[PDB]
């Protein structure tokens, strides 16, 4: 069973298998009953590598845990083998989160990865599965590759396959493999799940403060929920054996193939749980985890929400506490365009380039790859730096960790204390999901439209004691620097002379319908005014912005699907 045959199946092709920036995304049920279909997506990404690249070639690969993972990376192997790739590192019993892959690919100079998780959609027999397939910067595949596969996929006709070809998961170490007729050895590497991710995260922080932070008399204490996913054993290795954070620490930190039952998603709805264990003030931090480790969500003392905009705003005006960037300095920060303009305050009073790129992360991506960018953020609770090249939730918690330590308050302190440092910039987002969609890109053409004209620069807008003057209104466009592309129709912005912002986008994650994004950014310097409910402070922005837009009339909805 080490030695095994190579044999060409006969396969049709699907029109879908189409990887977005995030992978392909199916129901479970879908890749079970379609014959053939990830081995297809499998072969059609391993095509895509030259064949007289692949011997030396390595794959990493690895999931969020999620039910069919284990069955998807057999085939990989199977497949992977077959076409004469070289080598697999997979993480222990298919485990690797997001970051970790990223890690590992850029450690050991993989040509790439294929990590089987769909993020913080839900998983088990009734939910998603997804592929994703990332390149030797560790970072996502980008549209040229993506196309080619997809490309690939469509008109495929046959894949090659070891059936026999079973790798043992749970064992740590190399297994390889004979093939018929082949002269060099397939070979898989078993890698600690963790160990790799650590051993980066230890250059980075410093573990020791870490360490006695969170030990002993005086600890800090903290709630970590990984939500069922896969930065569970993260958690449990990191904070809890390494650096000594009692036991009770990490909830909901064994992965399980259906995420416990509930979306791996960190806000106040999907992670009520944590929310209400923090609102018994016995914990100082909280921490909530997706189901792949991309995305954070920061809770303080009572359950204090930091919104996402404002964490890395926070983490931007802390930096040089953790000492990665003691050590390389600060390149740059940057934000997706309808992130809150907090991080904008912190890198304009420091004389640090800020960059505002449309929504995806290869614009982060190119500007690290570039030695720009040290520190990003994202409003839908995301946080990364130049060490990986995806988004790191456990990163965020240990920056936050070694901010708390350095600076000796509480979370919500902290805030205060950015708040009237800089002004705050009070931010939520209403979602309408499932809105039709003729309403909606109506809604979309006029609102551009009554943007354009020359006399709606100057317009102004009351609400209750507040006047807004726009001071421009645009739809959001980028020149990227490093690769020249240039993104068209990223978001109508209309830009108030006073710092605050309303953004409108039509999301690009297609449901079955349009939904809505509405993003209100209302910037306050007024003390008596920083600290009040972020719901209230945004009513007057809320209230132009449906004016302006005229949603309930174009969408029949009264109310946003959720707010954040
Ligand atoms: O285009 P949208 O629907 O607004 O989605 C954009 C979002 O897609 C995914 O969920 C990514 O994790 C996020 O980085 C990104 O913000
Ligand atoms: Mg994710």
């Amino acid at each position: 069973s080490n030695m095994v045959k190579i044999v060409t199946v006969k396969t049709q092709a699907y029109q879908d298998q189409k990887p977005g920036t995030s992978g392909l995304r199916k129901r479970v049920k879908v890749f079970q009953s379609s014959a053939n279909y990830a081995e297809n997506f499998i072969q059609s990404i391993i095509s895509t590598v030259e064949p007289a690249q692949r011997q030396e070639a390595t794959l990493v690969v690895g999931g969020d845990g999620r039910f069919y993972m284990k069955e998807a990376i057999q085939l990989i192997a199977r497949i992977a083998a077959a076409n004469g790739i070289g080598r697999l590192v997979i993480g222990q019993n298919g485990i690797l989160s997001t970051p970790a892959v990223s890690c590992i690919i850029r450690k050991i100079k993989a040509i790439g990865g294929i990590i089987l998780t769909a993020s913080h959609n839900p998983g088990g027999p009734n939910g998603d599965f997804g592929i994703k397939f990332n390149i030797s910067n560790g970072g996502p595949a980008p549209e040229a590759i993506t196309d080619k596969i997809f490309q690939i996929s469509k008109t495929i006709e046959e894949y090659a396959v070891c059936p026999d070809l079973k790798v043992d998961l749970g064992v740590l170490g190399k297994q390889q493999f004979d093939l018929e007729n082949k002269f060099k050895p397939f070979t898989v590497e078993i890698v600690d799940s963790v160990e790799a991710y650590a051993t980066m995260l230890r250059s980075i922080f410093d573990f020791s403060a870490l360490k006695e932070l969170l030990s002993g008399p005086n600890r800090l204490k903290i709630r970590i929920d990984a939500m069922h996913g896969v930065v569970g054993p993260y958690v449990k290795k990191i904070l809890c054996e390494e650096l000594g954070a009692p036991a009770n620490s990490a909830v909901n930190c064994v992965p399980l193939e259906d995420f416990g039952g509930h979306h791996p998603d960190p806000n106040l709805t999907y992670a009520a749980d944590l929310v209400e264990t923090m609102k018994s003030g016995e914990h100082d931090f909280g921490a909530a985890f997706d189901g792949d480790g991309d995305r954070n969500m920061i809770l303080g003392k009572h359950g204090f929400f930091v919104n996402p905009s404002d964490s890395v705003a926070v983490i931007a005006a802390n930096i040089f506490s953790i000492p990665y960037f003691q050590q390389t300095g600060v390149r740059g920060f940057a934000r997706s365009m309808p992130t809150s303009g907090a991080l904008d305050r912190v890198a304009s009073a420091t004389k640090i380039a800020l960059y505002e790129t449309p929504t995806g992360w290869k614009f982060f991506g190119n500007l690290m790859d570039a030695s720009k960018l040290s520190l990003c953020g994202e409003e839908s609770f995301g946080t990364g730096s130049d060490h990986i090249r995806e988004k790191d939730g456990l990163w965020a918690v240990l920056a936050w960790l070694s901010i708390l330590a350095t600076r000796k308050q509480s979370v919500e302190d902290i805030l205060k204390d950015h708040w009237q440092k800089y002004g705050r910039n009070f931010f939520t987002r209403y979602d309408y999901e499932e809105v039709e969609a003729e309403g909606a890109n109506k809604m979309m053409k006029d609102l551009e439209a009554l943007m354009f004209d020359r006399s709606f620069v100057g317009k102004q807008f009351s609400a209750n004691d507040k006047v807004y003057t726009v001071e421009k209104a645009d739809n959001f466009e980028y020149s990227d620097p490093v690769d020249g592309s240039i993104s068209r129709n990223q978001g109508l912005r209309l830009i108030f002379t006073d710092g605050s912002r309303i953004v409108f986008r039509l999301s690009g994650t297609g449901s079955a319908g349009a939904t809505i994004r509405l993003y209100i950014d209302s910037y306050e310097k007024d003390v008596a005014k920083i600290n009040q409910d972020p719901q209230v402070m945004l009513a007057p922005l809320i209230s132009i912005a449906l004016k302006v837009s005229q949603l309930q009339e174009r969408t029949g909805r009264t109310a946003p699907t959720v707010i954040t």
